[PDB]
């Protein structure tokens, strides 16, 4: 709000208002509001007293909250979940609101809801990102360019083969991320140290009702399968798993946006339109945020190793932060590269400029093998070779011309029975390999299938 | 082997980890594995109808063993290439199969197939060394079930839990790591042939524009290598995110491991419970330091997938060879020392009870207050009446050092008529546990036996 | 703040307004303003037609920032700073033609965070002296009361509370030197132009190279720096940036150990904080991400092509601020801390008690040997005498009998009874009470005067 | 080169790496001699104390004549008692005044430390010689225009003296942080257990000064000016955290520096030195390699110091065994190596030029328009010309694949009669270049010259 006040750039510049709320305060206390109910509903299905109009009222009043009152009834009990509960029990009820329950069912369950939420907005905008790349490969899927390797000229690839190899990184990374989700498990009702002791206390050592109770709560919540080991709270051991594939998804993405540099200055490829100079600064804010993702993982890692026993307190102040910003800045660099994906621009004719002028040096043994074919000596054929390519390579590099390779050898008499030949030898389409092929069955056997579900 | 004291000795080779390991990442391993992917390359080549005879064939599976380290080191010193200098000293050993060896091939089709089938083995031994951690600490777990032992929260007294439940949170984490490890194991594909680009361009030449052939050679080699699938697109080498994927989850691993031994050196100074053998627990300590440093490592193939330029640049060919080998000797060397720790964890139960009976009256308060209505008594003014002997009981123990005095007061009391008979059963420490010792059953039995039934021999 | 959005809770509920102002795009644009000015004061010296009445209209709209249209122009003008020249160029209606002369838009966005990186240091400088400054306290008044030491977090010979308060205070102390140094070589960026060549203002003073010298002198001066880069890409080196976040992180390292101890030390009952050692753990916690914070700048610094690239614009405006506010945070809390740490005598003295006779066995077979005894026939007569108490101790979950067991033994009969000036607690803490004298003395103190 | 059998692990830093000295440094040769060697100042200054000590000889003969086996097999048996006990074999004459009074961090804390500023004062030497190097370089081409890169992207010209003067003050500032921090170490001494001296404040008899004087006197013996006061059982690990702060900062230094050779590699602008046509910049990419994993290796000591519990804990024994030797390994192999890539940097003129020409017109068109207008041309007139002439040789470059005309349609068009005869001054590289040849002077002499005069 004040510009007199620091403001996350995560929050009020780079990252969807959709992600924004999912974190947001509103929707933490609403959550809590809601787990709140469940709590009651189950607990009404068990036989606790608990009256019908104490629920109804609860339900009518789960986005009615008093920031006001909550906010300094916080700064006057110290005890933030306390604070919410005469909040709630103001508009309603109030004797059966967290009724058993520790801080840590309304805190702890809201962190995993929250995180199921978060990943189930990255998943379909990974998607819609991977499905743009699918269509632009599969255009360009046989247009030869210059390959690369220790970023010097090589065999021959496609445009649309070098796009497959960021496509599959994403690929593995909407996986990780769907997996991880669908293996996301709920606390459920456990208690100050896990062992459900105040929950067993109210249903009079009853043991299967409370068994029942983490059933109710964890299917009303959405979550297919609950904790049965916890200290307090879940082991954080899973806020690592959820912040190594975002961390993953960020190395993908610097790789990516550092190649569309690499090929912008090239002048081959280029960013999206709305001039002669053109920066690409959407694939250079999305390596600067990929690289914060990557950063983050030492984060969680660093807590669960220094956890004492059942639980310490010392991983509040850090997860408040660590999480949230994860995903806002994962939010960021997947609407980017949306962005990004939407009308790549290549220039076809300076590729074609670029293959001509290393081609020569790479195409010398497809020369000697049609020598060969037609009845030249493989050995005198090496050595007549091995030194127009040192006369046409000083050209290049000690007088700084355009390569002319193709020249000397239409101008040379030893390679009279090749001459009507040459300008087949040189068809770049021939030096591609099975790219295209290869682009083909990578679309059809593992790209389309995984897009699938995500039509919409 | 053990070098001259003169250099430098890494102490994950000699001093800590165990030979099969370090047999894994050795020069004969992957050099033996080079000739045995040539081996195969041939095989299939022949399928295909290549002039490859059987007789050459026979002469590479003799001489798989047989590698000069010496001449290879020599010759890649004047070929200034290392897989160059290694075909010219096989087809030394090998006179007949000379021509044949390496044909249409490149480079990385035995250096980077041979990391794969490295990562591939340095999973498949970490595996049953995990799965007896856990079955020990299982073991253990059943066993103190049902012993009562003060709960920590914020590393301060809390409602009590017991000592099984205490092994399972522990178990737990060790447990996600061995599902984590097996789908990282499973999802490990073969790089196969592919050429310097990717493009499959030296093998579509051999066969002379047959493509059908190409994707056939791709196959068997494959299968010949015990590899279920095979990628279809790389460039040079396989994606540098499966290093990210395998390193994730070690380091992950390490984050556990360095919980379970700190929980394990904090109840040494408590006393409760002490290592197997004034006694130090150097072997947790030894635990945690390396678990730091595969923390530390996740952070090497992080940073080379996103630096690696196009279809690929050699920025991380020798970050490789340090970081990955390291993980898995560091990763080898902790599970063998924690399969001693956990193997008989002694445990003190006398020393247990002592802590809790100075805390226990103090968490036993509510019970009283719901007691005392038997007669009955107000339940407000009995709060604050139990409350100011607690004030006077807490300033014994901790403003002049000594023990608690709660439960002698409330004995000479007049105020607490009733209550005196059932005390002794209201401090009952079972009767505070709440589900702890049904937790454990029920982890074990429907999680812990399930993971580790497969592990039988 | 809205609760229907995220904030970042370093400032909405961790970190002092102070802090929290010195990265705000209030602080932010006024200083890019302030730079506009200093600017064309130095423009006008050496000789370029700019009158006192467009300066005067300069110095009078510093504060005068219309935010709404800012960035309504940067909308337009897809462009940070050209956006800000043009408002500001609409309250100053003379000097519009005058704002931004000759220079690049690192002329104002590089040498602000330099600025905001000086103020900020200038104000965790305070901050952390005055909490070394009353843990000094602490460790003066009780630097000879004896404490049980521990290695391996095992019982090991007694230290004291102030010894040990004096390895905190190391710590900190190696943290606030760092800190000066850091600020105190930190330099000016100047004006250097898109590339670093300066070319653009040698074509304003149409070839004069001296001009451009003086005037990169002068913006120094006026911004309060002693010392400006030769060479330069379009930015400062981002070396720079590595150099504050590893001292600050380095802090994070020891502000996460003094906590731990403090959390240790609340479990066993020798203290306490001031009011759960909740304090330590939020202190543990944040200390846990600026430590994190310092992979930020050394993969930005690692990827820098040739003169700049951009990929480290939307890093650094998190690294950077969230590395202060952090740092804020923490300081704040252990100087809350540090006001109030309660050590309770009694505790560390039955804790003691338990574990001296132990330690003490040495002391014993000295004055046992001169007294008429042999070193091995009363050697073995102790350590009997200790595996039967070692079974009390940890078999039988009691109370150590060492301090008993003198009676029960007539071989021990010279001894009897000028005990226990052998068994005197301030006799087994070596020199920790003349270190902790030492130290502040001679380290500390000396450290702590010009703050 | 070093022994060792193909048949196990052996780590690449030390066998197949770094150079000989630094190996020998973390050697288990050079760890024992330095052990025994700090065993003799304490008998020689404790005999200048008073205690029983008579001539000192016998250790200072059998400092190089270490038995392994035997230390092995104490070891085995029992590594300081282990060694006190080898020591006290092969001299016979003294065994009753070795160790006396000391803990095993007298030997194996001081050694760390005696290692440490060993390690960095080889690093020292070498770290200068590359920046002596690379400034003759700078020097020689620091009048040589080239194009300045900013995103990537064409941008005003620099020099090839001027960019080579950015990785200069990279290695400058990593050279003063070396420095510093190798004068800056500190000797632990003596401290005993628990740091109190308590050991030794017993067999001093009380005696306050003899203790200090002791510590004064194996702190002289050692090198070192100044010991610490305050300590536990070992220094503290803080020192550790800013020794590889400083690496990983030249780790990153060394990564910008190489990533730029590299890049330039591709652009066949500048070359690895010599011993075609295709050459890799392998010796770079090994930099950048080794770079990332000293920069990696800062979170090892961080970790450590951080969950350091009370005077002294173990758990950075194996942790410190590791990070310390390989971080100075790397260091030493990172600045070996790019000792060679400075040894005969190769640069391609023709190739620099032929680029400017490419990019200047672009760049030039500002001067065009001021030399029009003092000729008595229009500004708008010569705006809008010279504007409809940019944008179609920016078709000819991008949408066609050629060269840049603009200067040639400039040359052409009769409007541009009026500057004709200047454009051969116009388009001068060197008047684009600003003040970069007398910054690298400026820089050299106030800078570079004062700091490489001491390791002259």
């Amino acid at each position: 709000g004040s510009p007199d006040s620091y403001r996350s750039p995560l929050a009020s510049r780079y990252a969807s208002p959709e992600m924004c709320f999912v974190f947001s305060d509103r929707y933490k206390f609403r959550t809590w509001r809601q787990l709140w109910l469940w709590l009651a509903e189950a607990e009404q299905t068990l036989g606790l007293p608990i009256t019908d109009e104490q629920i109804r009222e609860m339900k009518s009043n789960l986005e009615n909250i008093d920031f006001k009152m909550a906010a300094e009834e916080e700064k006057r009990l110290r005890h933030d979940v306390m604070a919410h509960v005469h909040t709630f029990g103001h508009c309603c009820a109030a004797g059966i609101i967290h009724l058993g329950a520790t801080s840590c069912y309304v805190g702890d369950n809201t962190d995993l809801i929250i995180l199921r939420n978060a990943l189930d907005l990255l998943l379909p905008k990974l998607a819609r990102v991977i499905s743009r790349l699918a269509d632009f490969a599969k255009e360009r899927a046989s247009l030869p360019t210059l390959g690369f390797t220790h970023f010097q000229p090589a065999q021959l690839t496609t445009v649309g083969k070098r796009c497959c190899l960021w496509i599959q990184d994403l690929c593995m990374d909407l996986q990780n991320l769907k997996r991880v989700r669908d293996d996301l498990r709920f606390r459920g009702v456990k208690g100050t140290t896990g062992t459900q002791a105040s929950f067993l206390q109210l249903f009079e050592g009853d043991d299967h009702k409370v068994e029942q109770l983490d059933k109710m709560v964890t299917e009303k919540a959405g979550f297919k399968r609950a904790f049965i080991i916890t200290g307090q709270t879940y082991t954080r051991k899973v806020d690592i798993e959820v912040l190594s594939v975002l961390a993953s998804l960020g190395a993908s993405v610097h790789k990516i946006c550092t190649d569309i540099r690499l090929l912008a200055n090239l002048k081959e490829m280029e960013e999206p339109f709305e001039p002669y100079k053109r920066n690409p600064m959407r694939s250079e804010r999305c390596c600067s945020l990929a690289r914060h993702l990557m950063t983050l993982v030492m984060d969680p890692l660093q807590t669960a190793s220094v956890q004492w026993f059942e639980r310490t307190l010392d991983d509040s102040a850090n997860r408040r932060i660590c999480l949230a910003e994860a995903f806002l800045t994962a939010d960021t660099i997947l609407n980017t590269l949306q962005n990004i994906s939407e009308g790549l621009v290549v220039y076809p004719k300076v590729i074609e400029r670029r293959i001509r002028q290393e081609l020569p040096f790479m195409a010398t043994e497809n020369i000697i093998m049609a020598m060969v074919k037609a009845g030249g000596s493989r050995q005198d054929c090496h050595e007549k070779i091995r030194v127009l390519s040192q006369q046409a390579a000083s050209v290049v590099k000690q007088e700084g011309g355009d390569n002319d390779l193709i020249e000397r050898i239409q101008v040379d008499a030893y390679f009279s029975p090749i001459h009507s030949q040459l300008d087949h030898l040189l068809d770049p389409s021939s030096f591609t390999g099975r790219a295209s092929q290869q682009v083909q069955r990578f679309l059809e056997e593992e790209v389309y299938p995984l897009l699938k579900p995500y039509e919409s």
